[PDB]
């Protein structure tokens, strides 16, 4: 009925990253306090429900939020920089089991990701030629009058 995967949490300086573990979106109504709120989405490559709550120990700026998902849906909400948000959740003594750490949106301390990564080919056009040789056909002739004499 209910799904929970893996959710991974990364932040930076202003906006903190989540990571849902989530390939086909649908109606997906989003519920978030800059304390705390639940959040309701629906899995329509199973035909599943997903719903998580998180409880924010730190402070979050509900402005500016946005969504992109390529086989899984980030969702970046900017942190209100008030003073020290020591921790993300509020229940620091029992977390969520589906909240796990992001890899990939972590403060890349010097790291690098256009390592060959952009190589781009194209159907470029050149040369139109399709130049071609005829023949005349035949040149074939009866040498010599070859009759059967008697």
């Amino acid at each position: 009925s209910s799904r929970n995967p893996e959710v991974l949490w990364a932040q930076r300086s202003d906006k903190v990253y989540l990571t849902v573990a989530l390939p086909d979106a649908k109606d997906i109504s989003v519920k978030c306090e800059p304390q705390g709120l639940f959040s309701f989405s629906a899995l329509g490559a199973q035909g599943e429900r997903f719903e998580f709550s998180l409880e924010l120990y730190g402070k979050i700026m509900t402005e500016y939020r946005k969504n992109v998902g390529l086989r899984n849906i980030i969702f970046s909400i900017q942190k209100e920089e008030r003073s020290w948000w020591t921790r993300l959740l509020k229940s620091e003594e029992k977390p969520a089991p589906y909240i796990k750490v992001d890899w990939n949106k972590w403060c890349d301390e010097d790291e690098e990701v256009n390592s060959e990564t952009a190589s781009d080919d194209e159907s470029a056009f050149v040369n139109q030629d399709s130049e071609s040789s005829d023949d005349d056909g035949l040149l074939y002739l009866p040498d010599l009058e070859k009759a059967r004499n008697k």
